[PDB]
């Protein structure tokens, strides 16, 4: 079912999400599906659980390639001190972007739905997108993380590098 | 005649604008014209001549009443340290605000468009619109002012005081 997503301006995007203590369970896989398909309607490329109001650390994202990954309980590290710039937008933001600095390398860990565990180190764009999630896990939206503000516009309007 | 606004994300709401060198001219009245007109148009209490993409010092503003006023070569002297917290939009930023800190008292000076002086002393809400539009004729936006990114979101969802 296709959930409505909220937008910056919701408090409910600002709270610091609980743990999900579901894994494994119907009532988790039917929201990861109802994720992915919010996900999609939407064009995404990344969507957490507080976007749709839902109050649980969870996400979806994936679609160079980035793997269609469920990930509940997620905790991030980096893997170097390098960052690096990149166009960032968001559902909760619609028509916006900005260029954000964010970890080139990171490992992420958590768990499937199902209760398997999950590891993985990442890269570019793959850890951008997992850094950006994580950010609404913890009550975080970009416009916070912007430094240069002459690249943050409406996406039909903007032609900076 | 109404002017297109130019939105957030446009080189030319980033650039420092150059005088008014046509005080009392046809010209100038015209674009002034055009300028109240067409910040009337959007439901605006301020609008700035690189709004509309036209490369000038120069800005209308007006309707707690602040006075209907076309204003060229502003330049603005803080009376006081005060800040004070206020909500702000912008019609090139459209749906959204949040709150921004503003120096509640200001002195500022320039020339109505017939070319007669302009100085006035200005606090709360009136000071808070000319020390915005004075933002964009030099290059600057609201958003590179916000210190509390929790206040930032679409109008008509927030819910913050
Ligand atoms: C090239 C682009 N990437 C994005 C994007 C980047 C990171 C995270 C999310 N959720 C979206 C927007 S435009
Ligand atoms: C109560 C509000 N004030 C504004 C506003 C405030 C300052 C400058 C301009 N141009 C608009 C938007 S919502």
């Amino acid at each position: 079912m296709i959930r409505d997503i909220i937008r910056m301006g919701d408090k409910r995007l600002l709270r610091v999400a609980p743990q999900v203590t579901n894994l494994g369970s119907a009532e988790l896989h039917a929201l990861v599906s109802d994720m992915f398909e919010t996900m999609g309607a939407a064009h995404g490329v990344g969507l957490a659980a507080p976007q749709i109001a839902v109050d649980l650390q969870l996400m979806v994202f994936g679609f160079p390639a980035v793997p269609l990954t469920a990930l509940a309980n997620a905790q991030i590290e980096p893997l170097s001190d390098e960052m690096e710039n990149g166009w960032e937008g968001c559902l909760s933001i619609p028509g916006l972007r900005a260029v954000i600095p964010r970890y080139r390398y990171i490992r992420y860990r958590g768990f499937a739905p199902d209760g398997s565990p999950i590891e993985r180190e990442a890269e570019g764009f793959h850890a951008r997108v997992v850094q950006h999630e994580y950010d609404h896990l913890v009550g975080r939206l970009y416009p916070s993380r912007i430094e240069n503000f002459d690249t943050f516009g409406f996406d039909d309007v903007l032609s900076y590098d």
